């Protein structure tokens, strides 16, 4: 899947989140970060994307800090 | 592709859900339904879930249904 055209005006909301905001794959929408050791990965990052300083890490991955 | 098992305390919180709560893409972790007008599908509605009576309508637009 490659991504149609994005608008500012038609995205959800996430609601509050505590370890931080970040767009979507294709950058149009922001979702929120995903915590310490939480499901990430998946196809277009559907399942997560990381915080800073953490890493999706498979066996789809899962959040984990890098040294 | 497809979906590994999983671990139900992991998921992250998706929280206060207006329109409600439904299940992951693997069934797994809970999810909130989007609003009406809100972004809708793509791969594995990674854009977004229409609420029950609510349809993608073109990736799309939740719009209710009658």
């Amino acid at each position: 899947f490659t991504c149609p055209e994005c608008r500012p005006e038609l995205c959800g909301d996430p609601g509050y989140c505590e370890y931080g905001t970040t767009k979507d794959a294709c950058d149009c929408c922001p979702v929120c970060f995903q915590g310490p050791g939480g499901y990430c990965g998946g196809p277009e990052d559907v399942f997560g994307i990381c915080a800073d300083g953490f890493a999706c890490v498979p066996l789809v991955g899962t959040c984990v800090k890098i040294p």
